[PDB]
């Protein structure tokens, strides 16, 4: 467990984190993909051995002793809100299993679904509360990953609000 559980967000590129996993934003299929994945990929791509795991789940693959924590949120420009929004609270649920399950002090977590799967919306608000839903009741430091400076000051706001 970390001394004093908390949570930060950093603008930067996920694949260059300072935790002791990763949570991908990954694609059922396992395959090298778009945005987070694609750096992902990149950085472990011995993580990709045998990751495909289906929306609403996650799979850790190891690369050397370095887990990396694939979770599948669903792509709303094929889910409807109500059915994306449960696979959505889903996929960070099976990720403070694995978080858990780890024992790791720290992981760095992209806001799933934000990306190419958002189907054309703003789903900051939606994908960080479950987010907070799932790792408020682990011990982990929690580190969000973001790439656009008004996001950063929208995640940051949220989080000093609760604290
Ligand atoms: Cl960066
Ligand atoms: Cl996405
Ligand atoms: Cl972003």
């Amino acid at each position: 467990g970390a001394m004093a559980p908390s949570y930060r967000v950093k603008r930067m590129d996920i694949a260059k984190n300072d935790e002791e996993c990763v949570v991908n934003a990954a694609n059922p299929r396992g395959l090298p993909g778009d945005g987070v994945c694609k750096a992902v990929y990149k950085k472990w791509p011995e993580s990709f051995k045998n990751s495909a795991t289906p929306v609403g789940t996650a799979k850790t693959v190891m690369c050397g002793t370095y887990p990396v924590i694939h979770a599948v949120g669903p792509n709303f420009s094929n889910y409807t809100e109500s059915e994306g929004d449960r696979e959505l609270a889903a996929a960070y649920r099976e990720v403070a299993k694995e978080v858990t399950r780890l024992g790791v002090n720290s992981v760095a977590i992209p806001l799933l679904s934000t990306g190419v799967y958002s189907g054309g919306k703003d789903r900051l608000t939606q994908s960080l509360n479950h987010l907070f839903t799932a790792m408020d009741s682990t011990d982990a430091d929690v580190v969000i990953y973001c790439r656009d400076k008004e996001w950063e000051k929208k995640i940051s706001e949220a989080i000093q609000m609760r604290t």
